[PDB]
């Protein structure tokens, strides 16, 4: 089930990511309905310090690749 | 011929003025309203007396004329005002204005009779020019600060407030508003504006900005 | 001729978004209320400021201005808009919209003049839109 | 009664004005006294810091409208 | 004619992606050996859906239409484009690219009946640059 | 004919930008000193070019391009622009501004031949407003308090170098410092300022006022 | 000696001010100089709740007798 | 012709302002010194501009503008001021002394041209009184 | 060596570029390859916060004077 | 020909001021007393200089030097003051009525051949004012 996918504390996003996106693209949505929920979880799930990294993005982020490449970018090394 | 205002409505605005104030943006839009159309000098008189106290009243009266002089010192300036005439006999003094001029004194009919219709707006304006002077008189922008638990659209909303209800030029609010949200506004959002891609050139665009940007908590 | 819309009414949607907020169904349903008739730029502006917050009001004001001029951006893509007409003279500029062309600045009278009822009805769906954006952004 | 209105330590001046100027005009007073009765009660009552504030007054003021446009203008906001 | 490649191939080059990695001259060059034939919009997008991850799948996707729409630009620059025609009415738009305009969705019979073998080597040369961009992204 | 500047003036003037730096007033004024007589593109580019550093240069290129276009926009505006003449075959192209038109690349005795004295003196303001917008940007008003054992003329100084060296209007600068003069300055001054029986209506006025009335301490 | 003359701290105002003039005008001082003499007399003597209040006037005082009556006026009742 | 001052006689002159200060006997000297030769309202400004801070700056054009308006009331008192002229068409307003007049604002040279050697030294004058009064002022 | 130039942990930028920019235009390159590589040094040196700052930019930066009037303005004052 | 008053009732009237006060119904008839015949400018001058302290004296100089020139305001505000005359030649200056005008200073019997009727009654008069005015303000 999508909506109960969290990121675990001590899992990497990129993981997160592939898990979120098989599972949302492997269910029953409509095709016109992945992108948009994709994103919303990307931002509701991703443990809060991942959500104020996309909240506090200078750009406005319109496609998961480029919310994940963003991520990517400015992720706390650790 | 003379119709009074409604009781009515100038109990209404009386209590309007009661619980609001007078700076309110809607007592003014009231006071708008019950300007529509041009007043004598009767007229303005007992509403003011009506819906101010006898302070502001007293204040109200002092500007009132102050604004009719320099409406006079504009009309001998310009033998073409509306309240004006061509000839040197149709000059308006302010006995005709304050409603103090012969066959006027106390009798709204007469009043009405003698009275010109630029007059009318000429005083009309003056007096709501004066209730604006008396109101931001009745009742500071550079020590306002954003607390740590408040939230943004709080903060805009009183400095925008305090620096548009100040002394301040018109042409001079927007930028100091801009840079009261640049340098105020606790350095989170400090760093949020500071870290725009683009050039925000308005408060409006910069709270538009912050609301999007901003870290949900 | 101008006839402005009544201070109570005025009054009671200010307190109506005062406790309700800016996105509740009634106060939406009551802003539609008093956009039925068709209103002039001073009109819709002097609304906005008394009922409006003054960040929110800086807020409409943006997103006013952005559906004008999708709203002109339509009409110059199509000489058949009913704010438009058929010659070159007839094109409405942006200034005729926000009620600044000349003879229009500050005063409803000649607003009300100069003004074509497309016009209106395009300016006031276009505040209408402004409206549900800046109560979307708001909260 | 008129002449006992003190200005409380903790009352605005624009309060203490409308009480007075109330209790001046709806008295036994002729209408030729209400004005100077009132400019000597700003005087006197209103306690000494806008005293003194009224005595240093560059200009003569000569109306109670004039003298609380200056008392307001020039008060220790608190 | 559609003939789709190999799952033995398709098998093996999966491996190879899930052994060396996205950048390795090998992987870059095993890539290149599928990329010979011009490839239809389903064989490129079906070939990415099993080789990559999915948030490797997702970044291409998003490389893959960046690289179309700079295709796109070029070709309403220069009416010569090998996938446009002379007239107008054969301008390629990026529904018909990304396999997505009319007879072409989900079938890649008709696909390979509309495509222009220009149309088919120009989303070859942007499927492999948006390779490039994703692997070298990635790690 | 062609004369250039010394290189003793062009060496002080940049040993001035060096230890002084870009902004401070003495920089500026022996800046508009060497900035007196209508220079040749030539001439600037070779002193920007020697008294600021690689970056400054970068910025005051991007800068000077800028200014002149605007120039450029302003004259296809107006035909009678003292650089441009009266038919079409005078107007003045951006590559005779910059120095890059025919008989004027890298010669500075061809650039004095066939330039104008209003293309000149167009050239020399527009490397003026350039410069002054490259310092401003090389190198907080609202965050500025008059310290408890700081004198007034220090805080005065101090209050007016940050307002004017910001990006106010300039017509939003007076109004700014007088509204920090009435709020900062701590409470003894304020309330000096508030009990003023005359009404100050200009930074200097309230200077001269608050060093006559001060408490001498 | 009227160089000499300080206000006491238990001492009235006008009693410093009676002292200091009689020491002044009964001096070796020209007639042109006793008045600047005692005005910056009572600015530096006068003890420092008096000299605060004679520099904090918003009126510029120019006489010894207008620094006596803005004194007697504005003085701490003590 | 205008000539600017030499700015090296400018730096100097306001580093003996920063370390002296405004009001020693040196200080005065060295002003009276660079005040020698009348001055333009241009070249006085700038030099108030360069050597003063910002402070001493606002009160120093404010006591100017005082001593140049008692000089103009000197002016209409006496129709033989050696800046006025004999007939009524040279009498000199407040923008001609303070360079604010109709071809002189920001122009030196065109303020060189228009102005009288009377205007001038009433300037300078002026000028010297006015340091005079803010020095004794700031400190 | 323009390729072994680092943007110090505590350097600030502009004394960078002005390193950088002398390091390559005192070198071997062509005066074609000089603007290119400066702007590539810009984004690739200069210690992250200032490269993602460059990264983040919503216009594109074709120059290197245009992106040190960028960094200049949208840089975190410290 | 001037009579000094009698050092007697001086020294009466001092010791009645000394005792009463200034302020005592009793010491300002005494004053209105010696307030009978109009006095000149030395007189009044030299009568406050005994009966009243120093402070008194300074306020009381003050009071009667406003005095004086609200009279002289009335005065150029009327042609037909008893002290000014016809001609412009008459008209009275305040060098005239605190005795500082020419072959008056310290001089008595000057004053008194110099000075009008109307002059003297008026310093008189303007001499209670202040008396009144410091007598209110010492106590």
């Amino acid at each position: 089930p999508w909506a109960d996918i969290m990121q675990g504390p001590s899992e990497s996003f990129v993981d997160f990511a592939n898990r979120l996106i098989k599972a949302v693209e492997g269910s029953d949505l409509p095709p016109s309905a992945r992108a948009p929920v994709i994103i919303d979880c990307f931002r509701q799930k991703s443990q809060p310090d991942i959500q104020q990294l996309i909240r506090t993005a200078p750009s406005t982020l319109t496609t998961p690749g480029e919310i994940i490449k963003y991520v990517l970018d400015r992720q706390k090394t650790a």
